[PDB]
């Protein structure tokens, strides 16, 4: 099995851990964060959003024991001191959001790990990969990025649409759930003022190059998409609203059929499809990174349409982080 | 002064009442709803969203006394029995959402009132009017509609954009606050299933012909706009997200200047403009029916842009309901 | 197996249905409510609070098919016309909140059912039963009540405390989750004004004789307890805060040991016990009707203490509704 | 006028500033925090909870200008470097929560200020004062504490009750609004695990010696009161639930009359009284630090009663912080 180490036990770190427990190809052997093992065990056991951990967890002599397996717990502020090799870590899930450049993420390899997967879009030239879009483009690099949750929702849908009808240009909006970077009440947020305003009280406009980033994993769409977001008072699950002009005329029924076809074929497991009267909570725990909502979209004409797709910003992305780890280890 | 009677003391009814207290041209003399005067006084005095009533309110012998003036309180299930003439009602604000056709709203005139203003889009052929769009088209009709809150936000913005650059086609989304028609927990909503799902827990897709209705008050745009909505966990204030293709190339700076010009000119008081880092609560109590958010919008190119405009779905609309009443009484 | 019919497919009705699927002694064969079978299937399949139904559900010719079994779906406004005997209903779960008196609930027996269980406190003299308190007092009555969710949380705890140390007197408060009877925004609530105020915006004081009702299922405490509640902006799970004066001095450690003993003994399955840093969501789906929070309580002295106990107002109660059905069918 | 400097522009700092604008005896001349003047101006102008600033605010050459007066803006990490004397600061409102001991708060005096008022309970021996309880006990100390919001709500009520009927012992609970120290989603909170759980999703048990602290400002009650709290999903306004055993028998009507008397007499302006069907939002902006809710309380008998009192944890306390400043400057 692939030995994985997790750096950063935040929302993404804890959910990749949970999702990993079902895998048979991967095993989390170590976790690093400024948290004691007993507190780490507590954060794993109880989750406001996803409920109690489905398994056993306990602390035996400064060490965490999940489902019977020992997990090394450390608190190194510098990755280079992690000694991942002592625990035999093959790939490290860099989920701190602090080391998103080659030089910084490199420390993990210097520390004994073979490869690194950033659980966020890279800040430098590090290659990004999105399942359903360009995983096949992996060229053996030892340091990669799984891009962002929104990009993972948008890219798969955009590819289906572009491949079938040709996207001339598109603009998107993501009505996004509240996240850890936000504040409970109006507070300090130096770099993003709107982002400091009370999360549970507001609809908050926010910037995002997730739409632009689609152009990275799908070069054919480079420069044809951009967009923004609105953070709203929900704890989890977001939704993308994509408005596109099509090259080839396509009725709404043809669009639904094309997306349904991909969800049951080439993109099975990544792109989902529904015609039910769903609401956001219906996707809490959703593994697909993009679930097309047939009844929610609306077309003005056969060349100008508004498409809607759901995504559990925590679960979907986390499951694909593991998919990328397994893919670069092949 | 214009004597107005209010039928339906719901959110709209109570807020038009509050906003009317500042007017000098209008006076609310009667209110009709299945609520006792003392309960009516309580709903007026305390408001979770807008705070305590700024004035005096009390019940003196089965009758309500607001700011010193007597208000007739009745509970007629049938408008025809309202005897609006006994209290001298000139115009009636039909805010029950039950009489949105000529025949049904007619009962008010039969009851002694001269004219009727529906606080919602008409269901039949009754003419709709939106301030900043077609108030000048009023042709003395005795029964009119002020259309919907979203249409009041969208129409003014759409006119500025179309007049200046020509809208080829557009699609809009309104991230809308929760309203009285929604449910606190998953409950029965026969005609709109998604709409029955717990409001505070979900992002809820919802239909709306507000975009299409712009084509009514602005015939030049008929058939060029449509859209949908998402109800979210906030108590008040929504926002429109308008994606449009322009006939004439226009940089984002030119778009901002055109909207700012209208907000300070022809559309002063109806269309607002800001370049600040605003969030939804910053518009709780907003009188303008559409406040352009300069920093939130984003353009892909000079002919494909996404525009953002805020609106207090309760306050803005209510203030324009009174504006229409004053306009048809001129 | 015991054939059960459910009248009222509200929150309680749908959750008793879900919980029943795990039982082997009971089978839901019919459901009655003013909802079509396809809408009924939708409400069962998607739940904002408890997630998707763990099983199969579909509509085959005006009839619902859950997990392979056929469920009769009707829409009788009058229970007498239900013909429960045609479907062989043994016991009916009266969950409409409309028939809480013997005469009204009787119609079910007149309709062919053998016994009735009200999923709410009876309004007349009908006997109430709470598991862990007086199920053993059942005297073969054909119509019974399972009392209320709060009473089911309070009674078990009160019994342990009284039996061990003697309750001289107590006052309780339940910080209660929002329910279906509340409003999304300030709306009409004739009989309970505070209750009409926007649920997601307020802490709302509310009356409750749940504390007094403990005196019914536990006559030894009659007249020694009373209390009130506060409805807060959460979708599910409440908590009781019980302040009591004890006859016999008891340290806090002795209190915890006494409650822990009962949770693992006589009250196993009804009364739970924890010493973890739990929060409300940690009990979403909780089957025990009362989970003592050891670390949350606080004693002033050995004879004046404040005890805390959690309860999933939907799940716990629903599971005990089925427990009562199985008990009166023995 | 009294020249005041504010250290810490958090919720308390910004609200004391707003409330100060109405005072004629005090003037804020300087503010210190790690925030630029333009961002400081933004936080002052827009408030999710209390709406837009009622006045003028702008930045003229690195300096803030509020309502026409110049305000010095600095960013010293060490109070000793503040040079309060250069701006002529008489009293400093220490609102960072970092300097709650004499030695640390002393730096302000060393920096040129005459006296210091901690906007939080002192961690050392520094004297605490609560308006309505012991302001008259001020003995000219140069460094004082205004204790906590909850203590300011509880103490005034407790005094009225004790003085009139004699409190043998009491236990209290405060259903408290979410604050800045909490998290938007399950996050790290080393010293208080429950406190790290998603604020908008949970009812969160929390410790508090506010009840015990009443014994400091009212020595006659020392050791007779204690309690705890529950943080809930509301942005502002909390409520205390006080259960007390009385020495002298007192009907509920006698209790209401005693509290009403104090609210209109000795405690006018600090202790409020109502018999209306109020909800939490009805006190957003409330200046009294304790508003007795007559209809919400409930008595078991004439010697065991549960009393309820509201408080805007932001506004009330802030107004009394200024009251203490004015009192120690007399």
């Amino acid at each position: 099995t692939i030995k994985v180490g997790i750096n950063g036990f935040g929302r993404i770190g804890r959910i990749v851990f949970r999702a990993a427990q079902k895998r048979s190809d991967i095993e989390i052997v170590a976790i690093n964060d400024l948290l004691d093992a007993d507190y780490m065990a507590y954060m794993l056991k109880y989750d406001s959003t996803h409920g109690r951990f489905d398994g056993t967890v306990e602390v035996k002599d400064g060490h965490l024991i999940v489902n019977g397996k020992k997990i090394r717990v450390t608190a190194e502020r510098d990755p280079a001191n992690l000694k991942w090799d002592e625990v035999g870590v093959d790939v490290v899930a860099e989920a701190t959001g602090l080391f998103l450049t080659d030089e910084t993420a490199r420390k993990h390899i210097t520390a004994g790990a073979k490869k690194v997967v950033m659980t966020g879009p890279s800040k430098d030239n590090t290659p990004m990969f999105v399942k359903g879009a360009n995983f096949d483009k992996y060229a053996g690099q030892d340091i990669v990025s799984n891009a962002s949750c929104t990009t993972n929702c948008l890219a798969p849908l955009a590819k289906v649409i572009n491949d079938n009808f040709g996207i001339i240009e598109g603009l998107m909006t993501t009505v996004h759930a509240t996240t850890a970077t936000q504040k409970t009440v109006d507070g300090p947020s130096h770099k993003d003022w709107r982002g400091g305003r009370g999360a549970s009280q507001n609809i908050i406009p926010s910037s995002t190059g997730a739409a632009k980033a689609v152009g990275k994993v799908l070069p054919e769409l480079n420069g044809k998409l951009t967009g923004m977001a609105f953070r709203v008072p929900t704890p989890n699950v977001s939704v993308v609203d994509l408005t596109v002009r099509l090259e080839k005329a396509a009725t709404y029924e043809q669009i639904k059929a094309a997306v349904k076809a991909a969800a049951e074929g080439e993109m099975k497991g990544v792109l989902g499809y529904t015609e039910d009267d769903v609401v956001s909570t219906d996707f809490n725990g959703e593994v697909c990174t993009s679930v097309f909502d047939a009844k929610a979209g609306i077309a003005l004409n056969d060349n100008f349409v508004k498409l809607v797709s759901w995504y559990d910003n925590e679960t979907g992305y986390s499951n694909k982080v593991l998919d990328l780890i397994a893919h670069i280890s092949k």
